[PDB]
């Protein structure tokens, strides 16, 4: 039986710690993969942590980062949520330097994108084998979520980008059923930029909160229906959630336009909560450091700056990275609704830190019906390592 | 089908060795987690060893114990009983520096407590995901068993503490059904102190034998019914079972009062045997060393000092630690009754020993119908290690 | 239920990357077996990577290659496709310095050949145990595919050789049902030489494209029917696919005769595509380096040199090795046809490279309905290693 | 459903190599347990290799053999046949310095014996938990097979010894059903000595071929019926199969008496083959080196020295050790009969070799319907190791 995921997303008051894998700590001595872009996604039986290795291990000569962010050795693998991304526990998924995965109730789907910059190949797997391919249509680093995709009535949905890092690119959503792409849509968004979407199911549609890497310190929101009609705009809330971003007191929300006058960004998430929203961001507006989650009243519908909750997960003295959304299935929680959860990546090493390598660890939070007190579940690795 | 666990506890004449994981020995070269508080608990299919890592490994720089007894890196994981708590065999359970786990016949429940001292969060998991949360209610190191909890008719029971280490604190029991707390009770015990309970099912109720960390060299007994009425007092037997404790010939039992004029303690267990009892304690009254089990006649009901059996499991030249209770399910043993078993932790390293780290190994004994001869299944690691 | 595999092979326009295990890279620090001859084969549930260890690990003193290409320590093991051939993930199959494996829909069959050169023993396993034996019939290095065998209606088929490396030998096919050899045929091929066949099912027969190690720069084709009648000849296409081979513009195809005036070779594959063919070969005509796949029009039936597609998988600056064929089952793909896939081995170390050891890694491609752009998924290990 | 194992043992013409785990080779760099006494036994699904660790690893300081042959750290564990006895693949069975295991069709039974020399405890496990205990009855190193026990109609049978190494001891057989000892028999054998039996099912009875450690260079045979009546005597064949033993031309068989004038021995096996026998022995009469198997005509019933087959498995330049018997179940082979198989242990290290440690590897042979050529599948580890 295929997962419905047509339930409303639960309205959540705080987030409880789910897991912490301590990858880098363990990887000081154990045999753990160098990774980046480690997202969480769930089947009806288990939550798995997916990650992109660089085909090398921590504390090995091959972790040296003379290589490309995309390389031939990179692969998408997985472990049960909470395990480190270690060699001996790892499930191979796809060849990939960008990916998305998600379970339809019967099987894992997975899409790893690899090949050259000018002509990337994304390969859909299903049941553990290649079932379909989507080639670069715009010739410039075909790419996708680096977080969970989203399946609704046994059909699966994901967002990809192809084009410039730093100016107008091109954006499609895809629709798959059992590893066969049965539909796509070209997403009109001129002046806006979309990458790395964080998507989750809500009341029968896919909702995404993505990264604008061109002009905007606010994140695009893309809401896609089963049949592929969509709405695109920006996160309405009167707070900024990208980094780098400006001050809060320097910032006016927009439902329709990137605001703030900066490039770059980072991947992140957020959850529609009726008309409200929970929105993650780094505590530093200049760096990938600290992580907070902010609940804003009416922030999904209006340029509100009514904050009603804030909850810190990583302190501003400690590294963070990417963050992304996912939901717990009803077959696991037995609820009326879909439980929202996020992961945070905690990037360690060069250039920030004086090592030859760069990796990432993670912690996973989930929505609960009781507020939850601040703390920091940071990465905690003592750098530099022996190989350095 | 949910486990009944309404059977009487079997009356046992001695204990047979079940397992020995040799964690520290193996961890001299293999990749094994630094741990403490490793308890045993069983499902209808298997017995698992749960433990709290410190997010580091043996013989790695991160085992250095500049960290807190509670830290952000600590997690609850598990392995099949008898496996070392090694990276590659480990099942992630919860983020935790204190925990309890137990199986209801369908799934594992688990509760890991983490967060700051002033405002801890305990998160109930069920089927491998967060299902509920109980925040610190008294603001001072929310905490629980570090041994198996107890499920009876698909409902699960555990004891937590919140408050001072060394004076009056506050004590609640909780009742869960499929990871949802459906009931709690505030345990009146003025002048007495309760932590780290060792609990097991017996004739339809939970029985616990706990740690008093304030005034008492005798252990509290808490017996809790399905509907959460309870009895609380002290282990009646005319022997002391905490450490530090006084002499035996200096000691008068009490059913109602801590006796002996000392603080601190250690976690331990014991089994009601009709009106008799089996009671573990360290052989040293001053240190966490050696381990014995003593059967006392009428010791559960009267301040008896009629010892009828004694069985040594670790010699007084060798380190011990915590001990705790659990039962074998009827689906595994095919008996009329619930088989009592205990584990013992064998704590190695600083401050006792000259190393940077501190860990724990374990051995597991179970009740059998034949007396069993003394011996020592001590930890056996040659210290100090290379990292030292 | 036994697999049919009576479907036609799908007509494929390009090949998508399936996996990359990065064995040697990972094996720089992780505990990975030294191997050679790593082929892929699939069951109705999963694709597995099989390989022949040399009973030693990477970066260990025992990888020193004073040993024989065939030795007593060599064994056939397996891992899920994409895992490195690491100790802790490895499934033991057979004792072997040559092997073939394949799934009949119920169980894995496997045949490992071991023993002395003059009197080898090949042992058929089935369900994970020895079920039958075929001894050397010609006294000179009994041997077989080093790739997947082929089961059709619950019956399994494989090709072996016994005789000289470099002159006329002797060639049998075998037919097994549930690990019991129920039929064999002596393959008349005077002047031709056959080793290491790459075989796959197509329209109810086994098709193979093999290695001639005596006179021929073209590969033999052997097509075997259920009842063991066969056709044998050479790959008709007007391109050469062995190495070492001559120039393309120096080369005339033959359906019936080895052409090109050289010894040695390498194992490789190819796919009948109606009357066309896909044919792998190394890009270097002198060395085991680079890997391409070429589609030739009418190349299965005529000495065509009409190339219609070419796709590079490993660049001519990088090592390759063996290649072999396999198909995805219908129980996995849900197609009308059998999906063709190949693996490539990427041999590293001595004598080519200045190390004491020699190993192999792999990448796996599969047939898809969209052309696919060139790139190189080479092995990427920085040599020499520490043990060197 | 419980296994019958009431079929006659198959009449076998040679033995084919089944597995080779290369434990010591792999253990030079990988994390593998120091072990001794590694036997094979099978369930309806799989063959497992059981072994007794010394709670330490290869190439670790703890492999130093200042310890006892029996120690507190020793444990019985298992791996799938062919895997090395490595930490990360190992299944914990029992605490043990002597053991026996065997599957009844539903579950594994296992008996590990531990505790002091003067008062050993043997603990029966079943389904992965302690179910029963047999204490030392004669006060002198209670002990058992170190090979597979034997279950017939869901009932299980094993032989133990208690008493002197080197003079008259005492010998019982036990009968278990689902981990509960339901019967035992005291085995009258005055002047004879019995240890370490190698037992297998045949035509509804247990047959064993054991070790006499007192006076006899011939092995005792014990045949035990379901209801525990038994026959005991010696291997009739006119060849000797213990080591140390005398010359063959110096030796007269006996059905009833130890012959040859020596102490010590080694564990080994043999198979009734109608009236004939296959009998293993070391090739050296003075040392644990080389291994052969000999088929003797009428050798089970008469003091025959008609040898009809011989097959070498390990050469006389290479170390051997213990050997033992087991059968493949009908649920795996689909035969009319029970397939005989043996394992051989290949003991490496001190005192023989200049190291601090001592371990064992293994190879497994099985009976097949075709003669099989000589060779040597010896252990192949280059000694001494780094820790030495
Ligand atoms: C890390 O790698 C550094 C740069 O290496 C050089 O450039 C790369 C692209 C390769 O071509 C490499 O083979 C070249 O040597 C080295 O300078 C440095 O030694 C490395 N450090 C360590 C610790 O391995
Ligand atoms: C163990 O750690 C000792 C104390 O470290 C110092 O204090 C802690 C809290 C950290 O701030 C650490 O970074 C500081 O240096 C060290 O003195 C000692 O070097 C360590 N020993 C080993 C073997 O790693
Ligand atoms: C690799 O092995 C080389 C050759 O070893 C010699 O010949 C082989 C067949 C054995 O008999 C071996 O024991 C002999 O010493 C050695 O010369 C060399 O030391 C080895 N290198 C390493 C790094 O182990
Ligand atoms: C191996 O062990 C040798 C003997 O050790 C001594 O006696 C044993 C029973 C223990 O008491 C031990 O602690 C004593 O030192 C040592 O002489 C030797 O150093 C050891 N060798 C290695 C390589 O560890
Ligand atoms: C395909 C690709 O390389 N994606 C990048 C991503 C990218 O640079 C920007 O979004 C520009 O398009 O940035 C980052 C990043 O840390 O910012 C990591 C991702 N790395 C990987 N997914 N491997
Ligand atoms: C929550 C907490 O830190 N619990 C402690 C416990 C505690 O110090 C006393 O019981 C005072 O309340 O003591 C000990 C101890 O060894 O005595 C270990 C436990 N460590 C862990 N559970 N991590
Ligand atoms: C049985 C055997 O040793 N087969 C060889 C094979 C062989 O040398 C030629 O085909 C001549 O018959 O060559 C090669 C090779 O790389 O060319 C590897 C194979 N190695 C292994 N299969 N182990
Ligand atoms: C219980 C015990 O220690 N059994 C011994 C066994 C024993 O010395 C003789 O049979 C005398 O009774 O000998 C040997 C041996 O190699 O000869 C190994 C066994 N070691 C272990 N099973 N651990
Ligand atoms: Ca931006
Ligand atoms: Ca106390
Ligand atoms: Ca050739
Ligand atoms: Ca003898």
């Amino acid at each position: 039986q295929f997962m419905q995921n047509t339930e409303a997303l639960c309205d959540v008051k705080g987030f409880a710690p789910f897991s912490k894998d301590n990858g880098i700590r363990i990887g000081s001595r154990g045999h753990v993969f160098v990774i980046r872009e480690p997202f969480v996604s769930c089947s009806p039986t288990e939550c798995r942590t997916f990650f992109l290795t660089q085909g090398s291990l921590l504390n090995d000569k091959h972790s040296n980062g003379t290589e490309k962010d995309r390389s031939p050795y990179r692969t998408l693998m997985s472990v049960e949520i909470g395990q480190s991304p270690n060699v001996y526990q790892a499930r191979f998924e796809a060849v990939a330097w960008s990916a998305t995965a998600c379970h339809d109730g019967k099987k894992w789907m997975t899409i790893g994108v690899t090949g050259p910059d000018a002509k990337a190949v994304a390969v859909v797997h299903y049941g553990g084998i290649p079932t379909d391919v989507i080639n670069s249509w715009a010739g410039d680093i075909l790419r996708t979520q680096e977080s969970s995709c989203t399946c609704i009535l046994g059909e699966c949905y994901w967002v990809m980008t192809d084009g410039p890092a730093n100016r107008q690119a091109q954006y499609r959503a895809f629709k798959a059923k059992q590893g066969k792409i049965i539909g796509q849509v070209e997403i009109s968004f001129n002046g806006g930029h979309i990458e790395e979407c964080s998507c989750y199911p809500n009341d029968g549609k896919v909702e995404c909160v993505c990264r604008d890497n061109w002009t905007g310190t606010n994140r695009p929101v893309l809401v896609i229906s089963p049949d592929l009609s969509y709405r695109v705009g920006y996160l309405c809330a009167g707070l900024s959630s990208d980094t780098p971003r400006g001050e809060d007191s320097q910032f006016t929300g927009s439902c329709t336009s990137p605001v703030g006058n900066q490039g770059y960004g980072v991947k992140g998430f957020g959850f529609r909560q009726g008309n409200d929203v929970w929105m993650g961001r780094t505590i530093s507006r200049t760096s990938r450091s600290g992580f907070e989650i902010l609940k804003v009243r009416n922030g999904w519908v209006q340029t509100s700056k009514e904050q009603i909750k804030r909850q810190v997960v990583v302190d501003n003295l400690n590294r963070s990275g990417y963050s992304g959304s996912f939901t717990l299935p009803v077959e696991l929680t037995k609820r009326d609704c879909l439980v929202p959860c996020f992961w945070v990546e905690m990037i360690r090493g060069k250039p920030a830190e004086k090592t030859i390598w760069t990796s990432s660890s993670s912690i996973v939070m989930c929505g609960v019906d009781h507020e939850v007190a601040d703390w920091s579940w940071h990465d905690g690795a003592i750098l530099p390592f022996d190989i350095d």
